[PDB]
């Protein structure tokens, strides 16, 4: 199936009552206007975006009568830092940019890919993590 | 006068009753062991920490019945950077860092020198700011 436009985006999974046939991109291919995957179901895609469109997390690419074909990025290992003050999070931030490693800023908290070594460097900060796994929904804009 | 070792620290400069004969310093001081220069008030001051001693803002180095010579850094122009969320600190903060430029993240403001050439990155962030004059009060930790 070739998709040249986004024919929709759930903004509330919950609410979706057709069954979500996603298709699981990397977080690197948020933004971009070509890609070619298939979906969990295995159904081909290839997406050429026609206009000014670039992909993001919950764009809906087709729908059906019971099924819609939608994208999320994939569920990775990261770290979850969870500054708990204004200062820990400019604090930790700062360091993380300084090291130009890519990361997501949601509300209060700092989400990286899994990498031991900067554990040393949140210690030193000082600031509260976990690992866990978790999808990056924003693309990082490489300013 | 040598200095070899500190003799108070000023925690609050109101409840000081003797004159304060300031010894301004560079941002770049703050930690340092070693240090020649003359107060504000032409008092020769060489200083040569012995222990592990690091030049503090408010380090108090002498003091005599009517007057206290102590460390401050300089007052010098500066972006006072204010984001209002967690968000837009963790953002701000980290752009700064990825232009590996020098700050001081106190509370809830990010101190940077003046350089218009990040005006166009505040603003990109989206964050509110305003030119002043300020002393960097904690030492720079080259992470
Ligand atoms: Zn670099």
């Amino acid at each position: 199936m070739v998709i040249t436009k986004i024919v929709g985006h759930i903004d509330d999974l919950s609410h979706q009552i057709k069954k979500v046939d996603w298709l699981e991109v990397e977080w690197e291919d948020l933004n971009k206007r070509i890609l070619r995957k298939e979906t969990e179901n295995g159904t081909d895609i290839a997406i050429k975006l026609e206009n000014s469109g670039t992909l993001r997390y919950g764009d809906v690419l087709y729908e059906s009568d019971d099924t819609l074909i939608a994208i999320r990025t994939k569920l990775e290992k990261v770290y979850v830092i969870k500054p708990q003050t204004m200062q820990e999070m400019g604090k930790m931030a700062f360091e993380i940019g300084n090291r130009h490693t890519m990361c997501i800023i949601e509300d209060d908290e700092i989400l990286v890919r899994y990498d031991k070594t900067l554990e040393k460097l949140i210690d030193e900060v000082g600031v509260s993590y976990e690992q866990s796994e978790r999808r990056f929904k924003e693309p990082f804009k490489y300013r």
